[PDB]
C-alpha cells in the first residue's frame, strides 16, 4: 500500500522540471499523478526541488498548520513550485486547470520516524 510519505511525493514533488511547466502542465501532471481520478482535485501545489532539499525542511522553520496542528514546517529558502487551481469551466472528468510557477516559501506538515513530509499546507 502507499505510505503517507509516498503519497506526498506522487502529490507534491516534480524535482524533474525546474519550473519551465507549459500553460499544459497542470492539466496532463494533475492526471498523471492521478490527482484526477475520482473527482478534479480542486487545488495542488507541486515543487521542483530534490527530494532532499523537501524533506530537509520537516527541519526547519516551526510554523502552526492552518488545521492548527504544530507539525508544520517552513522553508528558509524559497523554492521553485507550480500551483494547480481548477478552472471554473472545469468539468470531470475533463479536469481543467490553470498553472502558476512562483518562487515561494513551502509549508509542509511532517509526520512520522523518519520524520517527512506527509501534506502541503501552503506557500508563502
Ligand atoms: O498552496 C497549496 C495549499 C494546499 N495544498 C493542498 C494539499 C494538501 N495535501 C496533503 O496531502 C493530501 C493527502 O491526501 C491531503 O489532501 C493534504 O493533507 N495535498 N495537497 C496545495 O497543494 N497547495
Amino acid at each position: 500500500k502507499e505510505t503517507a510519505a509516498a503519497k506526498f511525493e506522487r502529490q507534491h514533488m516534480d524535482s524533474s522540471t525546474s519550473a519551465a511547466s507549459s500553460s499544459n502542465y497542470c492539466n496532463q501532471m494533475m492526471k498523471s499523478r492521478n490527482l484526477t481520478k475520482d473527482r478534479c482535485k480542486p487545488v495542488n501545489t507541486f515543487v521542483h526541488e530534490s527530494l532532499a532539499d523537501v524533506q530537509a525542511v520537516c527541519s526547519q522553520k516551526n510554523v502552526a498548520c492552518k488545521n492548527g496542528q504544530t507539525n508544520c514546517y517552513q522553508s528558509y529558502s524559497t523554492m521553485s513550485i507550480t500551483d494547480c487551481r481548477e478552472t471554473g469551466s472545469s468539468k470531470y472528468p475533463n479536469c481543467a486547470y490553470k498553472t502558476t510557477q512562483a518562487n515561494k516559501h513551502i509549508i509542509v506538515a511532517c509526520e512520522g520516524n523518519p520524520y517527512v513530509p506527509v501534506h502541503f499546507d501552503a506557500s508563502v
